[PDB]
């Protein structure tokens, strides 16, 4: 198993015990995600690629981070819908550093966050400055840390082509729209029912933004951008692009 | 599906709408077994005790915290083992507390958190006060909450006694024990090798802590009692008194 | 000389810390209702009382107490909706010893037992213990050695606990205003019991979980999870010097001079 | 009459408020590096003149300007490992927003735009205001409301974007010290900038990820992400007048009078 | 009949609340050096000392001490740097402040006498008292009222000013171990003081400005920041009279009947 | 060249601080009512018109001020209940002046002065300082040294006071929006103040002891505590003179170049 709650501490311990061992952390959120898809879309994604990747690498995945932090109108709906969940920063932050001083003490140097939820970005880069502040008081230089947001590994213009073939819309109104919808029916397709897709205008905002959230102002099925078009094939192409470049770029942060 | 995770964010909202919902949170930990069981057994188990319990009484599970609180020596053996991994009290406690002011935000009132590792206790209870201090700010009193750990259902002399024919030693040591391994054999027999089992004698402590925790003072396998003559049959057995005991409970507790 | 930090003047203490085994003591205990007969300060006398008994006898000094402990617990103390018990966030009984634990090892001082008096308090002087070290770790410094310990888990002896239970050990978590406690008060501070005026009642019994907010029926009215009818100044002399001797040979084996 | 609150007496700001329609304004900004060729208070410079100006046009009052942002990403703003820059933790910035929003509520205020100047800020900026909204909640407040906004999102009209880059434009998050903020310096600050110190390298590129610690060689040697060589005052008075009106109008349309 | 909460049942505390205008007391004081020639504990023993007193007149309560207040500063302790001295951070003090006022609310007590004994404590007191009163306007509760106050402010009549310092009042700062303490101790708790041990240096002198680290050296060596010298039992108790009178005085007026 | 950091680019500041001896200094305000008759930035304008002169004298740096300070307290600045009135929590200004002490250092700075202007500032910047000396101490670095003043605490020659107040000085407690303040603004920034909207009433006096909540008909109505009618441009120069010269004078004792 790739999966470090599936090894014994021996196994773990000897794993590290290598000198090279990369370890992989998931970060998503409990979000709504239209009425065609459920709310975990978040963790199940990273978490497949991470798998994915780890088992063409060689590498650890963590237990992931089900909760993230608020969700935002102009990236994945708003904090108002029901089912969301979401934690404060403080709390995310936390858990992030929390999680990176343990690896540290088991002797990991290599740690991967594979973020899968769009607006847990900055708090998870605070997580990691408060954590590697603490091993700098030790005289600990040397964890490093790569953070990524699976996604941004879908640039090539060929690819793009293919997945969008009327143009790229941007990645902050793919929430519950073609992207996620497209890798959901290709990994998981018993909990994505594509004829519930609430076709609408992709979402557009002002330059600015407004709190308390006004409801009005998000697409009534919670998504950003209609998944109409997403496909198990697209769904295909995606997962090889991203495994195949994520993995591409481990390797050459974290060398043998 | 029970599981929130696995649901639309129409259909959680659907079934706390009926007015009488109620939720499940498994409170886990990665966390070392010894050397013949995997580290994510306390998300493991509570996690599947949750799934049948709601099953059975209509109830809905939320995605379950997969680290917890430091383990301590006296029942986890000490958090100085590799792969153990824990988070700080003010981060557990702040994370039950961000779920509950969620779910309360969604119109639930009833939650039941099952924790599966003995040293989250105190953090959750800190947490559920917390977050209901501040329901009480904005006039809400109506949140209810049951806490509880699986294991303390399983209490009946008959079924301790058909348990452990030898005789039953506590919950203490019961860290990678017959109770842990044998509810493990019964749902998840893959992540378990019995050979694999250092048979050593209960361990036994002094009326007091020591802090830095002393590797000493934990058997060396990292379990304090010994799972050789764990089975699936035992797990069978701890997995029906529990979900039907925690059912009851429930029923009590939050009636239709 | 006094056994108390507090009645040192700092030249004294100074010279006890540079001795190079000093053990220094520190009381945590609550404010905290304890029936109709008995006062609300227990949880912080008991402990204080028996520190100094074991200071004078291994020449250990005791700090001020903690004067308030964790949100009493149903099952454990009566519950935190009892008008008198007045607790702490978990947040700031943590956060206080790790203050106290920072300013002993700015001293010098490198020994620390802290004894517990109120339950509910452990797991917070737990998380407050691994912060401190872990702060004590950032500068290098690892010879902080800490015991920490509750007084009443001393009291083991098959012998004794026949005498105070005689239908049975009722378990450390219901003994909140009961036999153990009010016995220990009648012999060290009878003034502030009066016996008469305990409402007997049968042990306190709760299922196997708990509920929050919590219910006030399933406490005992009186606040006490046990009945102390039976309490006396002898059981409590008797648990006095178990408690002194048990705790005084174990910080003796840890903290060798 | 001043715009800016700190330049009021305070019977004065009351009486504002006392209109009942009043929007405050509050700038964001940092301190931090921004290249050879400009100074390091930008960030907390160039919003600022921006709010003065929407203020003067709409009637608006303009609070002191945060001086501390967030630590500059590699990404955004070159990285936190330059000299000069001083930042703040997320928490101490969340709580600084969260702290103000509390005050003027306090003061009847109940319009609050706040301009971000510091690429970075944004989701602190964010949370302090969730955390303020939450609090206003519990004493029953629910009409304080907040306009959160980077000034540079104002610049979107394509003929703007095609004066000031005619080869292509390249994206706000290279914009360090770039075309941009060099143009509004040049127009307000001409002083505070040296056109003839511009390192000009081709634009900042990085992989689809992050790495930590910071790794200096991955940032152009001067810091900025950009190349200024084709900054002017033109350019920059362009970018004043297209900002200032477009906010104007935002607010307007937000916050009616 | 004890006038300490934590002498009293549950009982007769909820009953004494219950009569509608109980005053508690809080003394917060410190575990500090106090030179050669006395203890530690000043600082708790006596504002305890004196709210026993006053309490005793007025009909009040009084609740037990904080044992440890905040960092000692050069200027008015000596300096944290000194052994023995055990100081809290700010928000551990903030927070216990915090805690004991949202319990007592919860009680049902609305009259709260803060009297602070280490010169250091008070912005620390008066943040907890803000944070409190915050939360209970939450909780729909404005009926809380507090009263801070050091003791020693009280002591204001020149005569009585001269009779305790013949060669001119010194401040308040620089009154660590010296007379006005040191006589208090000697007319309330003689065993622990040792007037023969006083070192009868001249009053500590600073510039107008603070330095971190803390420099021991600028304070005098003793760690008193003023000769006790010309104490005695005698100054003592006319302290103790005016500080007892003026109190009741004040709380009389400000929580009448 | 300017002194002010924010006007610098960070290569003009690397090697300032390079020079291995420079001097940073912080201005610490408040945005705060002042009277019927001057502005509410008063806090930040005064220290920062002084830093910059000192600056000038004695070639240090200047940072960005503090813009925000700790809540207004009757007895010092009138109360934070007035509107205008913006304040911190403690926790808040207590983080940014750490978070501050630690990107400074990191810069390879250790030599800081913090000039408070804001009178309720000083114990969170104390505690500040503290938490930022913490963390350096758990990386081995000890020789980073801070120096804090109010810079009112500069003017105690008999013969200044004297020409300043030629009818007597009644202490800097009462120094709110009264002579002190007004003539320095007078002399800085004449614009912002109106004399002709002074509230000539007699010297604010308060018992020993304070309440909250705060009554606000224990603070003069205008909101200052003494009156500013006889300020004057005059007696602001020479108050800047003097603050100017004596700490221009102490940073050069503490810090030598
Ligand atoms: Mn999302
Ligand atoms: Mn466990
Ligand atoms: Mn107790
Ligand atoms: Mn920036
Ligand atoms: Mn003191
Ligand atoms: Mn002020
Ligand atoms: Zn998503
Ligand atoms: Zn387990
Ligand atoms: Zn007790
Ligand atoms: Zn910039
Ligand atoms: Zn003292
Ligand atoms: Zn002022």
């Amino acid at each position: 198993s790739v999966f470090v709650g599936e090894l014994t501490w021996k196994e773990y311990e000897a794993r590290v015990a290598a000198g090279d061992c990369v370890l992989m952390l998931p970060v998503g959120a409990l979000e709504q995600h239209g009425h065609h898809m459920c709310m975990n879309v978040d963790v199940l994604l990273p978490t497949a690629v991470c798998k994915r990747v780890a088992e063409r690498i060689g590498a650890l995945v963590m237990p992931g981070l089900q909760y993230g932090y608020k969700s935002q109108q102009k990236s994945g709906g708003g904090n108002h819908f029901p089912g969301t969940t979401s934690l404060d920063g403080a709390t995310l932050t936390g858990t992030v550093q929390d999680i990176i001083r343990e690896l540290a003490r088991h002797g990991a140097r290599r740690l991967v966050l594979m973020n899968g939820h769009y607006e847990n970005s900055m708090f998870i880069v605070e997580g990691i400055d408060l954590a590697l502040r603490e091993l700098r008081y030790a005289g600990i230089q040397d964890f490093k840390v790569v953070v990524l947001s699976y996604w941004d590994f879908v640039k090539d213009p060929a690819v793009i082509q293919q997945l969008y073939p009327e143009g790229f819309l941007g990645w902050d109104i793919e929430h519950g729209g073609v992207f996620e919808t497209s890798l959901m029916l290709a990994l998981y397709p018993d909990l994505v029912d594509l004829d519930r897709v609430v076709d609408h205008p992709p979402a557009t905002f002002p330059p600015y933004d407004v709190f308390p959230v006004d409801p009005a102002r998000t697409p009534a099925p919670g998504t950003l951008s209609s998944a109409k078009t997403a496909s198990r094939e697209k769904g295909e192409l995606i997962l090889e692009v991203c495994v195949q470049g994520i993995a591409d770029a481990i390797r050459e942060e974290f060398p043998p």
